């Protein structure tokens, strides 16, 4: 059908913009710290702690396989990368403060980016 085409234009457009805001919020971590999953060879107990473990690269595999719907599911996953690290790592570390950053500077990216959503549909 012709509105199912029409569904898939505007979720290849969404996915377009997704991919932006992702490159936009990554540069944001210029120390790589969220970049990749968390190592469970490196920290084999972090299932322990973590329920949901998230990070940019897996983020990008969802992206491409369009799997982001709207932009609040993005966000709950942007959410999980900042979320997690905050409570595996103690206030006083590169990784807790690293996430406190990229928070405070997506914020502005993500403010414009749900404006643009709702403004082009």
């Amino acid at each position: 059908s012709m509105e199912q085409v029409a569904m898939e234009l505007r979720l290849t457009e969404l996915t377009r913009l997704l991919r932006s805001v992702l490159d936009q919020l990554q540069d944001k971590d210029p120390a790589r710290i969220f970049a990749q999953p968390v190592s469970l060879k490196e920290v084999p107990d972090y299932l322990d702690h973590i329920k949901h473990p998230m990070d940019f690269a897996t983020m990008r595999k969802r992206l491409e396989a369009q799997g982001y719907k709207n932009l609040h599911e993005f966000e709950e996953d942007f959410d999980l990368i900042i979320d997690n690290c905050m409570k595996y790592n103690a206030r006083d570390t590169v990784f807790y403060r690293a996430a406190v950053r990229l928070r405070d500077q997506g914020g502005v990216v993500l403010r414009q980016a749900r404006r643009e959503v709702d403004s082009i549909g």
